C-alpha cells in the first residue's frame, strides 16, 4: 500500500506553495467534521481534479514521500487518520504514489 523512504524538508515545503493535498482532503474531512444534519437533498462539493493537478505540478519524487508530510501540515493531524488511508488510494489511482518508492 506504501514504501519507506525518508528525507529531510523539501517535497513537504514545495507542497504547502502547491497544496495539492488540500482539497482531496475537504472531500474526506467533509464527514471527519461537518453537521451531516441536512434538510434539502445534499450538499458536497469535489475536488479530485484539483488534487489530481498540482499532484503533477509536483515531481514524481515528491509524490509518495511528500504524500506523508501532507498530513503533517497544519491541517492533517487526527481528523487526517481517516484522510491518510482515504489519500492512499487516490494519489495511487493517479500514478502518483501508485508505488514509487519500495523496500
Amino acid at each position: 500500500p506504501y514504501g519507506r523512504g525518508r528525507t529531510e524538508s523539501g517535497c513537504y515545503q514545495q507542497m504547502e506553495e502547491a497544496e495539492m493535498l488540500n482539497h482531496c482532503g475537504m472531500y474526506l474531512m467533509k464527514n471527519l467534521g461537518e453537521r451531516s444534519q441536512v434538510s434539502p437533498r445534499m450538499r458536497e462539493e469535489d475536488h479530485k481534479q484539483l488534487c489530481c493537478m498540482q499532484l503533477k505540478n509536483l515531481d514524481e519524487k515528491c509524490m509518495c514521500p511528500a504524500i506523508m508530510m501532507m498530513l503533517n501540515e497544519p491541517m492533517w493531524i487526527r481528523m487526517r487518520d481517516q484522510v491518510m488511508s482515504m489519500a492512499h488510494n487516490l494519489p495511487i489511482e493517479c500514478n502518483l504514489m501508485s508505488q514509487p518508492c519500495q523496500m
